[PDB]
């Protein structure tokens, strides 16, 4: 296998949908990652990659992060809740196909965890991994908000049951709180998990994430939430974004310094998603700026698991810029005007709340 970026890609991923068939009133359909397949084609960065089909994450791998009846529930043939719509669900928004969702959730985690662990040997250099359904809501015993196993956080602790990283960086640029992902590794130090999340104290999916909620036990001080609090006005974008990158995730992340990183990428931040999905004005340009920063730590060892978004143009230009930045295209920060801009006062004070909590743990975050 080549030294290049890694796609994950396979058509059983698409299968996952409500038996009603309406893809506007189920949001989270399969034209997501049908539309940055072939749009990595088009813009030819595709045929540039290592394309990888990927496979079923095993019952095992499942539950070393989720309970065994969340895995029996979810994860296994019955053979062994009702909607207005008609179809069945956990929920009005997380929907369930009794054939075809539990094998696209299996094969989400199982590609995202075969991916690491070549990125991990060192046989592929980065990777993007092209699944769903997400994963970041789904807990131990969970599942919620389109979300059925935590992907990002299976392959994380598979990378560490066959001790192939000893640390690891989960970044979490989801507009959305990952509380899977916290509550999975919360005690663990060994894992350090930042998260950018539009919070606006608790009054915004899923409502957990705090700038308090540091960790617990020997994982104090290793779960590291920037909350955004303030409101959609001033707007937030890539000023607010590259200063949070500067001043919060890339210290840590560097005085952490993990053996791999991890990245939840949810491009709903991006611009062209309203109230209340998003409401944030990031650029595709600073997805693939922020993407190459992340490059920087674990001797480029770094992979994306797609998690939210759902405007087309949006999360393709951004999949375009991250994949584009995989491959070692560079991005200047000069050249882009609007970057030149400071973060607005809402953004500062959230982060001004990131560092008083956090400097009773990390050197970068004490100061006089
Ligand atoms: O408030 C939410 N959604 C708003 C609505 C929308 N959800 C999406 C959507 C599209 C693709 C993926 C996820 C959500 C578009 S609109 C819900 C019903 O229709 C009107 C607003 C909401 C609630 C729970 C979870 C999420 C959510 N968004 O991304 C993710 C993910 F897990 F990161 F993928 N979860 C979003
Ligand atoms: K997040
Ligand atoms: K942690
Ligand atoms: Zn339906
Ligand atoms: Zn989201």
């Amino acid at each position: 296998l080549p030294f290049t970026t890694g796609l994950i890609y396979d058509s059983v991923m698409l299968k996952h949908q409500c038996s009603c068939g309406d893809n506007s009133r189920h949001p989270e359909h399969a034209g997501r990652i049908q539309s940055i397949w072939s749009r990595l084609q088009e813009r030819g960065l595709r045929s540039q990659c290592e394309c990888l089909r990927g496979r079923k994450a095993s019952l095992e791998e499942l539950q070393s992060v989720h309970s065994e009846r969340h895995v029996l529930l979810y994860g296994t043939n019955p053979l062994s809740v009702m909607l207005p719509c008609g179809g069945v669900g956990v929920d009005t928004d997380t929907i369930w196909n009794e054939l075809h969702s539990s094998n696209a959730a299996r094969w989400a985690a199982g590609s995202v965890t075969d991916l690491a662990f070549k990125v991990a040997s060192r046989e592929l250099k980065n990777g993007f991994a092209v699944v769903r359904p997400p994963g970041h809501h789904a807990d131990h015993s969970t599942a919620m908000g389109f979300c059925f196993f935590n992907s990002v956080a299976i392959a994380c602790r598979q990378l560490q049951q066959q001790s192939k990283a000893s640390k690891i960086l989960i970044v979490d640029w989801d507009v959305h709180h990952g509380n899977g992902t916290q509550q999975t590794f919360y005690q663990d130090p060994s894992v350090l998990y930042i998260s950018l999340h539009r919070h606006d104290d608790g009054n915004f999916f899923p409502g957990s994430g705090a700038v308090d909620e540091v960790g617990a036990g020997s994982g104090e001080g290793f779960n590291v939430n920037v909350a955004w609090a303030g409101g959609l006005d001033p707007p937030m974008g890539d000023p607010e974004y590259l200063a949070a990158f500067r001043i919060v995730v890339m210290p840590i992340a560097r005085e952490f310094s993990p053996d791999l990183v991890l990245v939840s990428a949810g491009f709903d931040a991006a611009e062209g998603h309203p109230a209340p999905l998003g409401g944030y004005h990031v650029s595709a340009k600073c997805f693939g700026y922020m993407t190459q920063q992340l490059m920087n730590l674990a001797g480029g060892a770094v992979v994306l698991a797609l998690e939210g978004g759902h405007d087309l143009t949006a999360i393709c230009d951004a999949s375009e810029a991250c994949v584009a930045a995989l491959l070692g295209n560079r991005v200047d920060p000069l050249s882009e005007e609007g970057w030149k801009q400071k973060p607005n006062l809402n953004a500062i004070r959230s982060l001004e709340a990131v560092i008083r909590v956090h400097s009773k743990y990390w050197g970068c975050m004490q100061r006089l």
